[PDB]
């Protein structure tokens, strides 16, 4: 299928098993998110160049970007104010905060070895605190405003707005809490409230509930 939103700027993405929707894949829906977020006209194509180069891929006149970080930048360097809102987050750590729980959650469930998997699991638990940590922690902005303030109220990972970095850890996320969820009966822990409540309000924000493959989707690919 394709989708049309409002030419110059074309992503291809994964199609779904059925070809009616968007498929899994946590990438692709990063830049999907970006350029809505942009509020720029562009065409989404799924799909069911150069060697080994794979999918998101953006056309952009003629010229073409493979690569997903690449894209990425290209995207917040060439859309920008006054027509276009800056997605980059205004603080570093919400660059990092998260930065494991993907490559963590992939390594704990895939293991074959029956000795290792609580191990692989506290690891997968350690990071989501983490990340969970940051997220509880009022930012500067917010500081300003109350000096006295001791839990964060935002709910994103920079503010109340998605940024670049939301883009890329919100698709790897909802996997994670998807098929933990569905596969181990492992939930996130209802304890990381601060890890909860930022994907109970992604969910509430147009441009990632409608990037979301259905869940069927990211099931099957993890069998």
């Amino acid at each position: 299928l394709e989708v049309l939103f409002q030419t110059k700027l074309q992503l291809f993405v994964k199609a779904s098993e059925d070809g009616e929707s968007v498929g899994h894949c946590p990438s692709c829906q990063r830049l999907f998110m970006v350029l809505l977020l942009k509020g720029v006209p562009f065409t989404l194509t799924t799909v069911d160049f150069a060697p080994g180069s794979q999918l998101p891929i953006l056309l952009y006149d003629s010229d073409a970007k493979t690569d997903t970080l690449q894209i990425e930048d290209f995207l917040e360097e060439t859309l920008g104010p006054p027509d276009f809102p800056s997605l980059a987050p205004r603080y570093r750590e919400s660059n990092t905060a998260g930065n494991d729980v993907f490559h963590k959650f992939s390594a704990f469930i895939k293991n074959p070895v029956p000795a290792q998997d609580e191990a692989l699991y506290q690891q997968l638990l350690r990071a989501l605190a983490r990340l969970d940590s940051y997220l509880r922690a009022p930012l500067e902005h917010e500081l300003a405003g109350e000096p006295q303030l001791r839990e964060s109220r935002r709910r994103f990972l920079d503010g109340d707005r998605l940024t670049l970095a939301d883009c890329s850890l919100l698709p790897k996320l909802h996997i994670v809490d998807t098929v933990c969820a569905h596969f181990r009966q492992a939930p996130i822990p209802a304890e990381l409230r601060g890890v909860r409540r930022y994907l109970d309000s992604a969910m509430q924000e147009k441009e990632f509930k409608y990037t979301c493959p259905h869940s069927a989707e990211i099931l099957a690919a993890y069998r």
